[PDB]
């Protein structure tokens, strides 16, 4: 695992995209870059 | 730890209100409730 | 149909807000959020 | 099973006392009179 | 008024908890509950 | 700033889409993203 | 510390090789080359 | 074209791979990274 740090605005968005309740931040943003 | 039932749209627009990535239902819906 | 989880605490909580006896906890938590 | 009247007021305080999410008046009552 | 279904034996319980010769469910509830 | 937990691999994707010698993850993840 | 020119072509190729974000060229540089 | 900072022993050793004297620090770079 790796440690990235993003601005508070890109949090909360990167946060608003969950759609499995508690998922990690790696299943968010690999759904929304598609990979 | 008690189970519920939720339709779709219910549970799709809980998930998005995650305010911390990775959180419980609990603390989102408490959060919502202001409970 | 979807399943979350909640504790005791909640579960009592949002139970209790019942006002159409044998409802759904969608029923409940539609009501109690304004949506 | 058999129907029986109750004024608006008895109504939501029965409701409020469901302990179990979609329970039954008869469940809710037996437990509210011990019986 | 709202109506309530109770199940065959719990109808008979209330029924025979009658104080005043015809008198409603709700005063008879309200007597059994402290209400 | 607020940090992140993101795997591995994830992680190295990420890296590797600098376009702009030494800019933040934000800079990146706001340009892989469109927002 | 020193500055150097390369064409666009050149520094994007470059850029692309970073595996710590936010890192110099430095650091992208001498490990392409293994000096 | 783009700039870039190096440290200063990586520069050194950038410039004496000329191979043709008055050549670019793009045409050494690509030489040495075989791109
Ligand atoms: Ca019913
Ligand atoms: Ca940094």
């Amino acid at each position: 695992m790796k440690t990235i740090e993003v601005d508070d605005e890109l949090y909360s968005y990167i946060a608003s995209h969950t759609k499995h309740i508690g998922e990690s931040a790696s299943d968010i943003l690999r759904r929304m870059l598609k990979f």
